[PDB]
């Protein structure tokens, strides 16, 4: 009167849970949304050949919730669904090697993801969630569908939406081990005196307002709260890299003075990112396309620099 | 001879300048504006001494000032803001039913109902520019707020606007972080699937005007081919906005906060605003009409909210 097969369910592909399913009910009626080898089988009834196979499901009990938390480092019950929704699209993208880096061929307004992925491959960073570390290793090998889908899911963005590199890195850095990173700034006003500040973690590696790391060390003019103008400069830096960002204008990149950079062009509300990396010369990676030149000038928005330990000699 | 003036991108940080009356403002500052009017090709006058002029964010410091005030990095923003402001400063902003409206001009009806709506829902803007201008607009000086909405939406004065699109852009610049929405979709073949939305997506819905109908269930396609039922499980927000393609719809006193009526089509049309107070009021630019009931082609309805949790049991969804 009820026929069954044995299957395995999982939210992480590591902890497998035996389930006996009724062959007259769909997987969705028994599990909720269900996937077999990436394929959506929610509307399907079980087949004899499915016996023994592993199905991804969403976490709808305490056991699966704890396992999702330990793998993704999220308590949001919608995370896996939104990740699977992104993954439906990113699994169709192509991820060619371009000058030895995994890129992404243009699809679905994904240029900001391409330059973020290329950047992550050139700065020293360790991700805390096992799912993000695991997917990053796979991305490095040219299978970046899981990693891109996770990026979208951790930024709560959907495929096709406009992405911003600065916001994207900020979300990802929040899931990286940047706790030891340290930054000390000093701000001097001719009338108010000087004020020092110490930043840790993500705030210690990102700055908004200047693209030049060397200008940041020499001092930048910023509005002072007294209404006058003041000079802010970097006193100390402890981090494996720094990310310098600014509202775009026209900026010149020169070989050997930076690690990599992002350029933003086209319609501002739905624009296009290109990646520039410094190797033996400058390479402009534009999705699957490659060009090379001695220098590069354009609307740069983010520049990444290598760092270890810096202390100023100023004052 | 020469005179001292102030340049600015945000009207907070003022940069002292000396200009000469023999050259244009443009030769000295680049593109330059005085209360929205383009004075790039104008020579300074005696009577300009001490006035504050907007300039484009043409070095790193000014680009930081513009970013901190407007929360955009678009280099075209300031020019577009000024171009709109040169017009919106000439609009009239009468008080209608205790609310700041806009007298009709330049196809601005969508901005009027957006402005009237913002004065009736709880919303905090993140950009200082929008915060400051909203407060001024609440008090009746809405020219800068209206010009900023145009700039943020990449719309020019005179262009046909869309209220739903306009609110999307404004909500994008509002603190909606803690807003949350949980939905359930039930298919007889596929079972249940729950979805959670945050931010702008948690307060906006396209497909039905009726908040009550959203709670009770709406029919949608399922990828298996049958129709499924989508309904609201949980809502945490100070308001919700329900939108639909325009259709004849009856608004009843006490059942909604305010709504937008649209007459026209995809190329050209006109919006009016309907608010529920002691009775229903249709604010049509400067014009006020009071009615016990209202019937019209409604496209957006706003409702007050705080915390909602469904009492539907999935197993009973179709007992209706
Ligand atoms: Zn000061
Ligand atoms: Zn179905």
């Amino acid at each position: 009167e009820v026929r069954t097969i044995k299957v395995f369910t999982t939210v992480d592909n590591i902890n497998l849970h035996t389930q006996v399913v009724d062959m007259s009910m769909t997987y969705g009626q028994q599990f909720g949304p269900t996937y077999l080898d990436g394929a959506d089988v929610t509307k399907i009834k079980p087949h004899n050949s499915h016996e023994g196979k592993t199905f991804y499901v969403l976490p709808n009990d305490d056991t699966l919730r704890v396992e999702a938390f330990e793998y993704y480092h999220t308590t949001d019950p919608s995370f896996l669904g939104r990740y699977m929704s992104a993954l439906n699209h990113t699994k169709k993208w192509k991820y060619p090697q371009v000058n030895g880096l995994t890129s992404i061929k243009w699809a679905d307004n994904n240029s900001y993801l391409a330059t973020a992925l290329l950047t992550l491959q050139q700065i020293e960073l360790k991700f805390n969630p096992p799912a993000l570390q695991d997917a990053y290793y796979r991305a490095r090998a040219g299978e970046a569908a899981n990693f891109c889908a996770l990026i979208l899911a951790y930024c709560n963005k959907t495929v096709g939406e406009l992405g911003d590199v600065r916001e994207t890195m900020s979300y990802l850095f929040q899931h990286a081990n940047l706790d030891s990173c340290k930054r000390v700034l000093n701000v001097v006003c001719k009338t108010c005196g000087q004020q020092q500040t110490t930043l840790k973690g993500v705030e210690a590696v990102m700055y908004m307002g200047t693209l030049s790391y060397e200008q940041f060390k020499k001092g930048v003019q910023i509005p002072c709260t007294c209404g006058k103008q003041a000079t802010k400069y970097l006193v100390q830096q402890e981090s494996p890299f720094v990310m310098m960002s600014a509202p775009p204008a026209q900026y010149e990149l020169k070989h050997g003075t930076f690690t990599c950079a992002s350029e933003y062009t086209g319609n501002y509300q739905c624009g296009h990112y290109k990646h520039i990396t410094s190797k033996e010369t400058l390479y402009c990676i534009d999705g699957a396309l490659l060009t090379k030149s001695s220098e590069y000038k354009g609307p740069i928005t983010d520049v990444f620099y290598k760092e270890n330990s810096y202390t100023t000699t100023i004052k």
